[PDB]
């Protein structure tokens, strides 16, 4: 194989998700992600059905990029005596949901409601494949400003989908629920359903509800911005302190507030062209 298969660009971001790079696959000058992870700051480890140790971040992709979807999918990968390479597609335009927020402030309820369908879709697919990503946050979502499709990134907190009790998180903290604050312990789809509440706060508001752990123990929301009544109803379902009172991912999308979704392109037409 050997590397020089693609061509670095641009170093896109660093952090916590290792270093990622802008890349070109050579071959069909097909735009890539290049990220290297240092095998000292990997903490979970599984192993291909193969037989090699690998690091858990490409077990799960593995098992979510049989693609189509909305998560980026991993094309190939490639370790080294200290690192592991990961190629990832990357979309041309594109702006992280966190970028985009900080630029635009609070989104419009029909751009949020797009977001957010296309954000369940990529979750219910995770979940369908086996995956739980325990990091969904604006930062981990790339728009590609032409087509409006969402897509999800950075899996290196997730785990295997389970029916048992999660004891460890390694997520993002403001995002974590409160039976994980307090108790350190989590059901898989309840925490993804809480999660997915700060982020619609996030989305329709413009930031984050919480940031200390007392207010998110409270789980009392206060609306800083104007949002509709059917919204701030589904906001605070899934902000339920009780995980069984929070709805499932089907009732989240038969809930009347994401009724009547734009589909992708219309809604790039509509708030993201030009
Ligand atoms: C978290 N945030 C700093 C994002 C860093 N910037 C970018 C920009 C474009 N892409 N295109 C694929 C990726 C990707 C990142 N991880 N896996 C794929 C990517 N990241």
């Amino acid at each position: 194989p050997l590397e020089s298969q693609y061509q670095v660009g641009p170093l896109l971001g660093s952090g916590g998700f290792g270093s990622v790079y802008s890349g070109i696959r050579v071959s069909d000058n097909l735009p890539v992600a290049i990220k290297h992870v240092e095998k000292d700051r990997i903490s979970d480890w599984g192993e291909l059905p193969n037989g090699t140790r690998v690091p858990m971040e490409v077990v799960l992709l593995k098992k979510v990029s049989s693609g189509f979807s909305g998560v980026i999918r991993l094309l190939d990968w490639f370790e080294r005596p200290d690192s592991f390479v990961l190629i990832l597609e990357r979309p041309e335009p594109v702006q992280d949901l966190f970028d985009f927020i900080t630029e635009r402030g609070a989104l419009q309820e029909e751009l949020a409601r797009s977001f957010f369908w296309q954000v369940l879709e990529a979750v219910r697919h995770c979940h369908n494949c086996g995956v739980l990503h325990r990091d969904i946050k604006d930062e981990n979502i790339l728009i590609d400003l032409n087509r409006g499709e969402l897509k999800l990134i950075d899996f290196g907190s997730g785990a295997l989908l389970k029916d048992t009790v999660y004891t460890d998180f390694d997520g993002t903290r403001v995002y974590s629920p409160p039976e994980w604050i307090r108790y350190h312990r989590y059901h898989g789809r309840s925490a993804a359903v809480w999660s997915l509440g700060i982020l619609l706060y996030d989305m329709v508001c413009g930031d984050i509800p919480f940031e200390h752990d007392e207010e998110i123990i409270r789980g009392q929301v206060f609306f800083r911005q104007r949002v509709s009544s059917e919204c701030q109803h589904l906001i605070r379902w899934c902000l339920a302190l009780r995980p069984s009172d929070r709805p499932t991912f089907e009732e989240i999308q038969n809930h009347p507030w994401m009724q009547d979704v734009l589909l992708p392109q219309e809604t790039a037409e509509i708030h993201l062209h030009s």
